């Protein structure tokens, strides 16, 4: 199947993602709302159930709403089984129909649906190109407290219907009971309960393997994509042996949310992206995008710098989902506001790299504060708001265009108020046009593309102001007016003569995974895979077309590797790197080194004979390693993911800056559990 198929559950570039809460979208189904207290089907009151379900979904999908939008993808709240205690929390009542407050990964939650109707949800979407994303959260279970066993349900985790444990009691040790988080360093956000949550410890075996045997139930069902909650609140180790466990079973594109404020660059957010196995909501891209086209914060200039520096920063900045406003948000759209700011700010997502992301509502110009206002239910399904009507033009182009999708971003013009912005991939090109300034038009003279001499019209047909682009020699531009508040889209595409990979996924995996390179120019007959120095081809290529190629991974080393192509004639394709060879499945080992004194601004590192350990590479060594919560200084501690059942030899290091630090004596060994955790305690050697 083609690159843009629905079936390709590792490539979302192509794709725009309709972000919708469940319960506040559509009522398909009132025989399965909640009762008494707990419900509101005015919706009126937006911290009780309102009624929205899965069939109410399957209803929209079936008469044209998100279709004709041009979605083709859609995100969910988190299927599982949620508390059914109504928490008050001083006079107002709360409910868990946002999803996030789970008591058994293994169930659903009644009020959206059965298994039955789930499935139905899969096979309804899957029928109309429509890929399903499920919200999953293992950072936490649901409201607790030591003191208040009544409070709520204590936190109670089931595995399917049996008691596991509580908050309160809890001496299997399966919560973390280090008090609760100020967000002061990232791993006091981590080790330490978020709100009045209680914090799973994934160091403890039993949630571990309970946590990966409950996400592959949900693989099994048919998703196609999966976004982690709070990835930031969790060890990175833990989630890396996570993605391992989903890469080594069923791959599907996985994306956490980390938050980030406005003007925030976070370097442990970055490097989250390029080495977890998974992907990240992007944040940066949505605090800038508000900042330019909704506050006014900033300009063109710091759009700009965003741009440029993300595609710097991210290995795979393609992977990032993108949007402008969120549940966690307020809505973008102010209630006094100019809606052609709103309308803009979806022209630039949409036709910008990374997967897009719609609030549901967003097309329908809805307004609304903080949580839980930016929750209410959709108002209308009215096909002719403007908004509605650029995403279904623009929303295409990411399957038609692989300029959209895979392409480069490059500045051709630009000013405070003006931007505009080429994407280029092969033989296919797309310039887009914004002018902010809803007040004054701009001159744009000595515009440069690498569009073909000719005229183009604007893909969004005149819709917001947008004029026709008339182009010369060498791409050069006519002199042209951009009027105020103005948006245009021109295009070219072509066929691609030479093998260009636009997307790799996973982009983390073992031997003899299959994995997906999405591209054009492939031919239509086999050529050969290159994994470094390594060739591949043969039967090891499951399939092979002009723009997918499906490869098993071979057995080489544990490592990081360059991903190369060539067709039948041999001409070799671009570079696509970062791929990591996994040396096997994966568990969460915890290292503890004892007595390893420093100086400020020098940490203790750990490296070993392993490829997730980085090879003795001190450029390459984990951490910094943790020393405040779990353990303090002189102790460090840290969650890494280690290959399974293997003996590895490993040594601790001090690092400032490049300057290294080894550990004296000889190297410290040990053998990986082959299932679940385990922690590792060791002295420094001098
Ligand atoms: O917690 C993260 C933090 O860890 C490391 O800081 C430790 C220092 O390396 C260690 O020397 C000690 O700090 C002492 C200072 O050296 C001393 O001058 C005086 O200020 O007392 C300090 C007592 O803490 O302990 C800290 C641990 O808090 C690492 O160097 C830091 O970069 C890192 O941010
Ligand atoms: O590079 C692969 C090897 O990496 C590790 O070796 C470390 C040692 O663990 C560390 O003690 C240090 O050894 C130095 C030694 O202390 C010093 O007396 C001598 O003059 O130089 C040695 C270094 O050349 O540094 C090395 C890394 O250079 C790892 O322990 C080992 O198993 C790997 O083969
Ligand atoms: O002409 C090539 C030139 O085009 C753009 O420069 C614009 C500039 O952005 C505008 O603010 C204004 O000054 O007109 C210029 C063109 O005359 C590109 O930004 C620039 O990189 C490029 O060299
Ligand atoms: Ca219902
Ligand atoms: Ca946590």
């Amino acid at each position: 199947a083609p690159d843009t198929s629905v079936s390709n559950k590792q490539n979302f570039s192509t794709d725009v993602i309709y972000q919708i809460f469940t319960d506040r979208f559509s009522d398909g189904n009132p025989a399965n709302n909640p009762t008494g207290a707990a419900f509101d089907g005015t919706c009126t009151n937006l911290r009780l159930y309102c009624g929205g379900d899965w069939q109410g979904i399957i209803n929209k999908i079936n008469d044209g709403y998100l279709t004709g939008m041009g979605v083709t993808a859609i995100w969910i709240s988190q299927p599982v089984e949620n508390i059914y205690s109504i928490i008050n929390y001083s006079g107002v009542n709360n409910t868990a129909y946002h999803g996030y407050w789970a008591r058994d990964f293994k169930k659903t939650n009644p009020a959206y649906g059965t298994i039955a109707d789930f499935q139905n949800l899969i096979a309804a979407a899957h029928a109309k190109n429509i890929k399903v994303i499920i919200d999953f959260a293992p950072n936490h279970t649901s409201p607790a407290s030591s003191d208040q066993p009544s409070f709520a349900e204590n936190g109670r985790l089931y595995d399917n219907g049996t008691l596991l444990g509580g908050y309160t009691n809890d001496t299997q040790n399966l919560f973390h009971h280090n008090g609760g988080t100020d967000f002061s360093t990232t791993e006091n956000g981590i080790y330490k309960g978020l709100y009045d949550l209680a914090d799973l410890n994934h160091n403890n075996s039993t949630v571990d393997v309970y946590l990966k045997d409950a996400i592959k139930m949900w693989l099994d069902l048919g998703i196609d994509g999966i976004r982690m909650d709070a990835v930031k609140h969790m060890p990175f180790g833990w989630q890396k042996s996570f993605m391992a466990a989903v890469n080594n079973y069923k791959p599907v594109f996985t994306f956490g949310e980390w938050f980030l404020g406005v003007n925030e660059v976070s370097p442990e957010n970055h490097k989250f992206a390029n080495e977890s196995g998974m992907s990240l909501l992007d944040f940066r891209f949505a605090q800038k995008v508000r900042q330019v086209f909704r506050d006014n914060t900033d300009n063109m200039y710091g759009l700009k710098a965003m741009l440029e520096g993300s595609a710097a920063d991210y290995a795979q900045v393609d992977d990032q989902v993108t949007f402008i406003d969120n549940h966690d948000m307020e809505r973008f759209h102010a209630s006094n506001a100019n809606r052609r700011k709103l309308e803009q700010a979806l022209a630039f997502t949409l036709t910008s790299r990374g997967v897009p992301a719609i609030y549901y509502g967003t097309e329908q110009y809805m307004s609304g504060g903080t949580d839980p206002d930016n929750r209410a239910r959709i108002p209308s399904f009215s096909t002719s708001t403007t908004a509605y009507q650029v995403i279904q033009k623009l929303a295409p182009l990411r399957k038609c265009n692989p300029a959209i999708a895979y392409g480069s971003t490059q500045e051709r013009w630009i000013n405070n108020d003006v931007l505009i912005y080429e994407r280029k991939f092969g033989s296919n090109v797309a310039v887009v046009a914004v002018n902010r300034n809803l007040n004054a038009p701009a001159s744009i003279s000595g515009l440069v593309t690498s569009l073909p001499q000719g005229s183009y019209n604007d893909v969004l047909g005149g819709l917001l102001n947008g004029n026709t682009l008339s182009v010369g020699s060498g791409g050069a531009a006519s002199n042209f007016t951009l009027a105020a508040g103005g948006t245009a889209v021109w295009q070219y595409t072509a066929a691609t003569a030479t093998p260009t990979i636009g997307h790799v996924g996973p982009m983390m995996a073992k031997p003899g995974v299959t994995i997906t390179i999405d591209g054009r120019g492939f031919g239509s007959s086999k050529g050969t895979v290159y994994f470094g120095t390594t060739a591949v081809s043969g039967a090891d290529i499951t399939s092979w077309e002009d723009t997918q190629i499906k490869v098993k991974i071979p057995a080489v080393a544990g490592g990081n590797y360059n991903i190369k192509v060539a067709n039948a004639a041999g001409t070799a394709s671009n570079v696509y790197d970062n791929f990591e060879v996994l040396s096997g499945d994966q568990v969460s080992v915890r290292f503890v080194v004892n007595n390893a004194t420093t100086a400020l601004g020098q940490n203790v590192y750990l490296t070993g004979s392993v490829s997730e350990l980085g090879n003795w590479d001190p450029a390459k060594a984990i951490g910094p390693m943790y020393n405040q919560v779990v353990y303090q200084y002189p102790n460090w501690y840290y969650d890494v993911s280690v290959p399974a059942g293997k003996t590895i030899e490993f040594k601790f290091l001090k690092k400032q800056g490049s300057t290294v630090t080894w550990e004296g004596g000889s190297n410290h060994t040990f053998t990986a559990p082959s299932s679940g955790t385990a922690t590792i305690n060791v002295n420094w050697q001098p």
